[PDB]
């Protein structure tokens, strides 16, 4: 598997797919792990970012997702994607990774989004949206207080 | 200042007193932070403690504080402390250290219990009860998951 | 990412497409932007040109786009292209790294056109075509209106 | 005629006022080009700034006009102003250079505006405004992605 | 435009006037600028007064105004005057510089007031005095206290 | 005696505090010196703080005070506070310093707040706070304008 | 992209095909270029062949063709083909390049022909066969004759 560089590090987490009609676009939001939520960590910077998808086997349509910048119509965003996860691979994936170095990872919480797209209706929770992200090693105080 | 070992890591956290009136004893009860809520942080290793006080002014009595094992009742706590905190020093703090090598962190949360005492009353946040721990430094996983 | 050489530099301008029924092929025209419709900047050497296609989720068949002098029947110009894009490639691009080497930059404003097929009907605004053009810096005024 | 400093540069654009009953102040308005709207060039400095008018002749009387940090009422601007463009000189012009040196391009975007003055009524068109402004050298976009 | 001396300084204020019917002189009184009204800086001393004057531009009469020591009448001021700041010149300005060399700020402040005159009725705000000053540079303590 | 920086100076002012009963913390709020007033020098960035004491030797208590963020009730500032000066030390004073660096010294009049407390009632002047601040150099015009 | 060898050089050329019914082969006759075509260029001699293909896009089956020595019956020649160009890969383009070296231009106007194939029916210029062929360098005389 992949290594991260020396000096970064790796967190991974999770979202639920809203349910939806088919062809409509939904929107999710990135929140934070409670690990990176205090105010030392949201100033660390990103340094690679890899998207990845799962989903159970009833599903049957397209399905396809994405990371870019929030953009004012949801179905437009893919038209700014530099790669798209997609169920007609092999392999359902989309590790930019070049999109997002030197971005804070307050920014990665504020305004980059994730979109997905079915051809088929979905219910909550046919799809499991995993995300991974790659990024400068949080570090804690070496030292007490003085007395 | 005093340094931490080598694999081990400084933390620190509050809280605060509720009111009580004079000579009556106080339980606080130690909850983690979110920075080492996860189930892969409970499990770590603690190295040392270092209970400390702080208070506003207007406070006129004693106050004294420890950390124990927790006793089933509240004022006699301190008759198994191996040191007490206490505003008749110059100093209020109270360095064990090595009074819980090897305890689970997930037990510093579970049964030892912080303990406050004053012989004049108290109202709500008149006495700020810092503290530090330092156990095995946080460890993140190194790599993205195959594909 | 891909670097101009020395002395060279990039500019990036955006089409969207006419609706159109099935198997029929639309001409995309080219207009050059303000900063470069000076005759002192008009006179530059073209480099490099990289058509790339991008498209919202729901444009289900094929989709094939090419960069040629303009053709008199438009379908046949992906017959004389050196190179096509083409959405059932992993990367829907086509770099020319060699066609249009110093062409004038009018020239490439006046009688290169791009191309733009596809397998199943469109409407307005679901693809949208970049280009990317590399080319001699171009320059600005160093003086005001003299006398 | 006057040249920038060494590695200063040049940039114009042009305004055409509305109609105005005589003696009534109007205001112009700043928008910048797409060549400097980027948000690599928007935060250069400027280093000096011309007015400069033009009228068709039958325009009879007295044409002011001016630069300025915008005024609450628009009559009171003059009385602010560094320099004043005025017909009744030989030539309508006025040269600042102190007044904006080391503003940002984008804040003379944002809140320097433009005045015009009139002793007789004015029709679209009558009076045409350009602007001059001098700033470090902007630049392009160069470079390749990654994979 | 002029530069102060090796260890002068530039400062800059505006005073109004209020309405007055047609020929009649008016007085305008001089107040020091927050900058400088600490007792450290009123005793520095001036090198330079430069008058100047600006009018919104319904104004139709001659304007004058001058820089003189405070006249018991004050009409009587302008044959008093070593210059006079003037509409109907070119330029509406008058750089003394020799009349107040080595006078006190606090007495600039004091006994020279500013005189202004029309031939037609003004209304609060039509003209606006602008006064321009050169003088020994203000300074600060360079050291903490004693703790 | 200590100095501050090179590019940067010194500047000094004064509050006194009000009447209060016994026990009780008091506020003071930092109102800037006339001359940094104007709009020019508040957005000048703060160096070092000093917080100082001085009181009429009548006082019989203890006093402290310090410097600290606006606290929600007053008492409290002193839980957060970097550093508190005493009238029981050898020397009252506690220059900070790192507590403030960068900050807008406008901010140093908007949200920082001056804190104190009495062991024993106070009347109206018997405790004056002195405080110093060592900033980023004031700075006047070159220069007059155009005429 | 590859290049001939010193001393030899690139031409370029065309054929379309007539129209046939489904799964018949047909044949294309390799006419020289006109910058070829004189008695002095006749003997030059082939470095490599480069067979290339192209299609409009609404060719529903499958195409393949290849240069062969002529065969007594069209579809036979694939079976003696050294490589065959396909639109069924990723890439339909069949370097062969082995195949001529040293055969002489005039050869490959005379015996080795083109062959074409597809799945369905065809009509004219529906493929277009480009070719490419790297062969000794063309030369002209250096010297006028003889007055």
């Amino acid at each position: 598997a992949i290594k991260a560089w020396t000096g970064y590090s790796v967190s991974k987490w999770t979202a639920s797919c809203a349910a939806a009609e088919a062809k409509v676009t939904s929107a999710i939001t990135i929140s934070l792990p409670n690990e990176l939520s205090s105010e030392r960590n949201k100033q660390l910077k990103v340094g690679r970012v890899l998207l990845w998808l799962g989903l159970l086997p009833s599903v049957s349509g397209t399905v396809k997702s994405c990371v870019t910048e929030t953009q004012t119509t949801a179905a437009a965003s893919f038209q700014v994607a530099l790669a798209v996860a997609d169920n007609s691979k092999d392999v359902v994936a989309a590790m930019y990774p070049e999109a997002f170095k030197g971005i804070t990872l307050e920014q990665l919480a504020a305004d980059l989004t994730i979109y997905l797209y079915s051809s088929a209706a979905l219910t909550e929770g046919d799809v499991i949206v995993h995300l991974e992200v790659e990024h400068v090693r949080p570090t804690f105080d070496d030292s007490f207080t003085p007395v």
